[PDB]
C-alpha cells in the first residue's frame, strides 16, 4: 500500500526525537517515511549518536531541524515526545492524526540514562509497528 509519514517531535531535535527517527527508519522502514524535529533546534547529543551507534543504528547523518510544515501537513502521523512538544505543536490539519508518547529528556544526564530512554523509544516504536 502506499508508504506512509511518521513525523517526532520533541523539545529539540537533540536526542528523543533523533533517537526516535534512527529506530524508526529501522522498525518500520518499510512501510514508512520518518522524520524529527524539535520546538527548538540545539544541535544532535552526541550521547544520542553514539546510544544509537551502541545498538548498530547510525544517526550521524541525521540534522536537527524545526518542524517543516510541508512536511507535517503530509503526515499521517505525528508523535509528540515531550509535554512541551504536545503543547507547542501546530494545531494540526484534518488529514493528520496526534498522538503523545512521552520520554524523559536524558539532556545533562548520565551515559545509563541515553540507553535507558533508547530502549524506552525502541519498545514504543516496536509496539506501534504491532497495530
Ligand atoms: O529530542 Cl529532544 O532533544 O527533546 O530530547
Ligand atoms: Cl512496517
Ligand atoms: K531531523
Amino acid at each position: 500500500m502506499d508508504k506512509k509519514t511518521i513525523y517526532f517531535i520533541s523539545t529539540g531535535n537533540s536526542a528523543r526525537s533523533q533517537m526516535a527517527e534512527g529506530w524508526g527508519k529501522e522498525i518500520l522502514g518499510e512501510g514508512w517515511n520518518v522524520y524529527s524535529a524539535g520546538i527548538e533546534t540545539h544541535g544532535v547529543n552526541p550521547k544520542a549518536i553514539e546510544a544509537m551507534k551502541e545498538v548498530d543504528i547510525d544517526i550521524s547523518n541525521h540534522t536537527s531541524d524545526l518542524i517543516d510544515n510541508d512536511i507535517l501537513k503530509q503526515s499521517d502521523l505525528v508523535v509528540t515526545l515531550s509535554s512541551d512538544a504536545d503543547n507547542n505543536c501546530p494545531i494540526l490539519p484534518p488529514n493528520v492524526k496526534k498522538e503523545h508518547w512521552g520520554f524523559d529528556d536524558p539532556a545533562g544526564k548520565e551515559w545509563s540514562e541515553f540507553q535507558r530512554v533508547r530502549d524506552e523509544i525502541k519498545l514504543a516504536i516496536e509496539k506501534f509497528k504491532l497495530r
